[PDB]
């Protein structure tokens, strides 16, 4: 009836992070980022407590047994999870929770009662995704290949009926960001009432 959380997914290197950062900055009073937990090493320019909760695998696994995570899955040999407190933190600020998860996270979230909107940020082609991943250069050659492999599997699943409410083709960043705003108009209107 009113505002609902937002689940944004897609293949690695498809522009999900950049689209969210512009959305969060331009709409700080509407959207709050869900800070997931990860076991991978921090990228340059990454800050703990904002992009992720950078923890070791022992710390992450101790939290899984403690039940701190609404969802969790492994990706590229590193652990990821959405903590229950991460969603509650955004809810405590009267903001729409925006989550960045993989395909496994989306299916896990389909079980939960958050009832979010599902947005898939897709590249124009698989080859373009490789170039954008290679330009970022934050992954090893082996990690890039398996990230490419998971991209195509998530690419085909993006066409699953009823999985993604809205699919964004990330060809032009301005065009993709405009489409993101348009699909979020109902959420922004609901939050502002
Ligand atoms: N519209 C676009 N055109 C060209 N490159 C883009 C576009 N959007 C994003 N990128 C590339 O994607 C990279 C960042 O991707 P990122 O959002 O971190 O991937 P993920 O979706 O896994 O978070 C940047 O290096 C940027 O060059
Ligand atoms: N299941 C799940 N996946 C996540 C979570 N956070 C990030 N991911 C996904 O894991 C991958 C990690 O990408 P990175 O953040 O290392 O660039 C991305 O596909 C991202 O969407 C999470 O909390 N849970
Ligand atoms: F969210 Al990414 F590579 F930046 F999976
Ligand atoms: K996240
Ligand atoms: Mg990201």
């Amino acid at each position: 009836s009113g505002p609902r959380p937002v689940v944004l997914s897609g293949p690695s290197g498809a522009g999900k992070s950049t689209l969210l950062k512009r959305l969060l900055q331009e709409h700080s009073g509407i959207f709050g980022f869900s800070v997931s937990h990860t076991t991978r090493n921090p990228r340059p320019g990454e800050e703990n407590g904002k992009d992720y909760y950078f923890v070791t695998r022992e710390v992450m696994q101790r939290d899984i047994a403690a039940g701190d995570f609404i969802e969790h899955a492994e990706f590229s040999g590193n652990l990821y999870g959405t903590s229950k407190v991460a969603v509650q933190a955004v809810q405590a600020m009267n903001r729409i929770c925006v989550l960045d998860v993989d395909l496994q996270g989306v299916r896990n979230i389909k079980a939960t009662d958050l009832r979010p909107i599902y947005i898939s940020v897709q590249p124009p082609s698989l080859h373009v995704l490789e170039q954008r991943l290679r330009q970022r250069n934050t992954e090893t050659e082996e990690s890039l290949v398996k990230r490419l492999a998971a991209a195509q599997a998530d690419m085909e699943s993006s066409k699953e009926p009823g999985l993604f409410d809205v699919v964004i083709i990330n060809d032009s960043l301005d065009q993709a960001y405009a489409e993101l705003k348009e699909a979020l108009s109902e959420e922004i209107k609901k939050a502002q009432r």
